[PDB]
């Protein structure tokens, strides 16, 4: 029994192996089958491709931590978008849902249960104790829980208490639950991210690196404004170039939102990826030019 799967790849960065030791096909594949002596509950299936794997865990958690200490071991990969694994139960089609517990202050629990609210999760217990804190009792599906772990704990200061774990299967909630809504800012050269361009840049959404960035063409260097994606230059600026011919104010930059593994897998879509290695996290476009993914959607 098994609720959501990804693929698991060889990292073809142009930075691959240069952060982790370990990053053959082979390694890789040797290193999954090995988990599988020990967890009942993985699944992991070759593919039509020799460099990817579709892994399949009791949920997303299941997946992430096995993501997280191959990179403890010094492997480089990357891991597309967790999928929830829908299943047709009588006629209709279903997805799973979890049970989430939360243990919180309560200065925290209006925040909270308005986050578990827009994952569309439902209020199914709510216990004080007298000493200021309060348990909370969500059902909610898997598809919209995806990211919270670290929502949770940063809403909370690190002070609240998270559990969650499968329930059942029930009827598909309707809609873009746990999908983007906005697009990327895509950097079109290889190079140091430098912050007279960051500058400029910064006006057109929230960025994910500063000053002295090194980056690659294809990686997503931020989250546009606008639903649509955006080929940018981050290697040299033109927004001060532009302000001198009217006014000039200083480069300041905001600093850049820091994402989790889980929020990275929140964060991209069907034609991303996560660059995942003992010491970062990237995300990327699986078509790292602006040409190919022209090509992409074209017929
Ligand atoms: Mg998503
Ligand atoms: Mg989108």
């Amino acid at each position: 029994g098994s609720t959501v799967s990804m693929f698991f790849c060889v990292n073809t960065s142009p930075f691959c192996g240069k952060e982790g030791k370990f990053v053959t096909s082979r390694q890789i594949l040797d290193r999954l089958n090995k988990e599988l002596v020990h967890n009942v509950a993985l699944r992991v299936e070759e593919t039509e491709d020799a460099d990817a794997f579709r892994v399949s865990g009791r949920g997303e958690l299941h997946l992430s931590v096995l993501i997280e200490n191959m990179r403890r071991e010094g492997f480089e990969l990357a891991v597309s978008r967790p999928k929830v694994i829908f299943r047709e139960i009588d006629g209709r089609k279903q997805e799973p849902y979890e049970n989430v517990t939360l243990d919180v202050e309560e200065q925290h629990q209006g925040s909270v249960m308005q986050a578990l609210g827009e994952r569309k999760g439902d209020l199914k217990n709510m216990n004080p104790d007298g000493k200021g804190r309060v348990r909370l009792d969500y059902v909610i599906p898997s598809r919209g829980l995806i990211g919270f772990r670290s929502e949770f704990m940063t809403m909370t200061s690190g002070t609240g208490l998270l559990y969650s774990t499968f329930s059942h299967y029930d009827d598909v909630r309707p809609g873009e639950v746990g999908q983007r809504q906005n697009g990327v800012l895509i950097s079109n050269g290889q190079g140091k991210a430098v912050a007279f361009a960051l500058f400029g840049l910064q006006d057109r959404g929230k960025l994910f690196l500063g000053h002295g960035a090194e980056v690659y063409e294809g990686q997503i260097i931020g989250i546009h404004s606008r639903s649509n994606d955006l080929t940018v230059n981050c290697l040299t600026g033109k927004k001060l170039t532009n302000m001198r011919a009217s006014t000039d104010e200083a480069v300041v930059l905001v600093p850049p939102i820091r994402m989790t593994l889980e929020q990275a897998l929140e964060f991209i879509d069907d034609d991303e990826l996560v660059e995942v290695t003992p010491t970062s996290i990237r995300i990327r476009k699986r078509h790292l030019t602006e040409n190919d993914r022209r090509r992409a959607n074209r017929a």
